[PDB]
């Protein structure tokens, strides 16, 4: 163990940001406490209901709430409550259970948000408990090619995929969302397994043909070969795309194949994906065997910050360009923000039918506690210091005040284009690993998690670099 970089919270000089910062704190309080309250061990909490909430993506492991939070309440200084989340994990957390649970999922949250407690904090459990989850998923990889099931039962090892999923394929997202964590498996077990099983994945990635230069989010792992056609930097595709720049950010730039990949990757999206509305906003739209659907998700906001973050490291001349491609899918996501009721956006907003940066369908007006506006808020901070981007930050914060914050925790709603709230009782633990943290991030020096010592995984949990 290594002493960690850049772990204390020193408090910032101005009065105001100082207070804006122990609001965000406070907010933190409010989840954890009323989590510990009502749903103690449970994966997550119904704020509403004031009762435990268990989604099917996490089987019958337990605690998903306690791991996902463990690496920000350590960096807000929490420490009697890091205590009591560390005690219950080396009681009680086991992945010796039998039934099937989402591997993508399972990764992100609980091998990740384990290793984040480990670096920040050098208490052996973490370590052992991680690696212990890795072994579990192993049996994930048993396909012809290598491209990992979905879907694993962690008992049996018996997987398969999602049933929707064209002609029975894997999803470019989830196993394109595996590299950073199973990198760090084998740097702390010693065991070569982990990466080799995520450099497989690279292997048959680059073997396809690549329509367009764009990557179908189906890849069969029998055949090897593309489902249908469908192309997204939101779901289904975002963090595989953000996952091969941190891969070369995190692997002190030597995962040279990961630079390629990625800016290969952008250029093609930027050319078939990427147009500007007549109002004058950038978005991202998502594309159907040639046929652009003019729809932009929350999920696809991560993006801005993921533009600005791989702006360093782009070719000659082009650095300004992503940092201004960033500021631009920030100003669109921040009008969808704008353009709501709630002033907090919705789950998709769309760029015809007479229409920007709003919703239409009544099914995708939900807003449920997501982070990547904000994610993408904390990298433009970072990287330009424009107090804009402070300002919007805080927007957020008093929309979430007002209307998410409720006695027993925080909720999501339904609708962001009404007065009335409709609250959806679920707390997601991502409120608590990713955007509380962000928040607070924002809210504080550069020097607390400095972005030349960690990359973030896609649940905000913070790794060192590999050299
Ligand atoms: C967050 O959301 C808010 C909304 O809540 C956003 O605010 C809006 O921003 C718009 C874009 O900047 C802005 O549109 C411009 O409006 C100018 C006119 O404003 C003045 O007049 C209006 C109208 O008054 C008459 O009509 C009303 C009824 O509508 C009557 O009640 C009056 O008696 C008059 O008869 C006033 O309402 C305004 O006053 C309000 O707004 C002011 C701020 O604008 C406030 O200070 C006031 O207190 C008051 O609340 C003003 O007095 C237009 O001149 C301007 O027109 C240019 O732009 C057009 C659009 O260009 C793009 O799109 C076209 C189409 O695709 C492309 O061709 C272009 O290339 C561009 O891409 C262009 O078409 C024109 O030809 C002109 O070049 C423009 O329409 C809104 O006024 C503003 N609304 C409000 C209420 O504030 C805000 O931007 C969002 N973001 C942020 C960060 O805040
Ligand atoms: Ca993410």
């Amino acid at each position: 163990f290594l002493p960690p970089v850049g772990v204390e919270n020193r408090e910032p000089a101005d009065a105001t940001i100082r207070e804006k910062r122990a609001k965000i704190k406070e907010m933190m309080t409010h989840a954890w406490n009323n989590y510990k309250r009502y749903a103690w061990g449970l994966n997550e909490l119904k704020p509403i209901s004031k009762e435990g909430h268990s989604s099917s993506l996490f089987g019958n492991i337990k605690g998903a709430t306690i791991v996902d939070a463990l690496d920000t309440l350590f960096i807000m200084g929490m420490k009697t409550e890091f205590q009591e989340a560390k005690s219950w994990i080396k009681k009680y957390l086991d992945f010796n259970v039998n039934a099937e649970v989402s591997v993508f999922e399972v990764n992100i949250r609980f091998v990740g948000g384990l290793l984040s407690a480990y670096y920040l904090s050098g208490e052996e459990i973490f370590r052992k408990k991680a690696v212990e989850l890795g072994v579990k998923l192993l049996p994930a990889f048993h396909t012809p090619s290598g491209i990992p099931w979905a879907l694993l039962n962690m008992k049996s090892g018996i997987g398969r995929n999602w049933p929707w999923a064209s002609g029975g394929s894997s999803i470019l997202a989830e196993f394109g969302t595996l590299h950073l964590e199973f990198m760090h498996l084998s740097h702390l077990s010693g065991d070569p397994v982990f990466a080799e099983k995520v450099m497989k994945i690279r292997t048959v990635l680059n073997k396809l043909d690549k329509p367009e230069g764009l990557y179908p989010n189906y890849l069969n792992p029998s055949s090897g070969q593309w489902g249908q056609h469908h192309v997204s930097v939101g779901g289904l595709g975002d963090s595989f795309y953000e996952y091969l720049l941190k891969a070369w950010l995190m692997s002190d730039k030597t995962d040279l194949e990961a630079k390629k990949m990625y800016f290969d990757a952008v250029q093609a999206i930027e050319t078939h994906l990427i147009r500007k509305s007549s109002g004058g906003l950038t978005y991202i739209a998502e594309w159907k065997g040639g046929l652009l659907e003019h729809k932009m998700g929350h999920l696809t906001c991560f993006a801005g910050g993921m533009f600005a973050l791989g702006a360093d490291g782009a070719p000659e001349a082009r650095a300004q360009h992503y940092l201004e491609l960033g500021a631009e899918i920030a100003r669109t996501c921040h009008e969808s923000y704008n353009r709501t009721y709630v002033k907090l956006g919705p789950e998709a907003f769309r760029f015809d039918g007479g229409v920007e940066a709003i919703a239409t369908r009544q099914n995708e007006k939900y807003y449920i506690l997501r982070p990547e506006v904000i994610e993408t808020y904390m990298y433009m901070w970072r990287l330009t210091h424009d107090p804009k981007y402070r300002t919007w930050a805080w927007e957020a914060v008093e929309a979430l005040e007002s209307h998410c914050r409720v006695n027993g925790g925080y909720s999501g709603l339904r609708d962001v284009y009404i007065a009335r709230e409709s609250y959806d009782d679920v707390q997601q633990s991502f409120f608590l690993a990713e955007t509380l943290k962000y928040l607070y991030l924002i809210f504080s020096d550069d020097d607390l998690l400095p972005l030349e010592h960690w990359i973030f995984n896609t649940e905000a949990h913070p790794f060192p670099i590999l050299r």
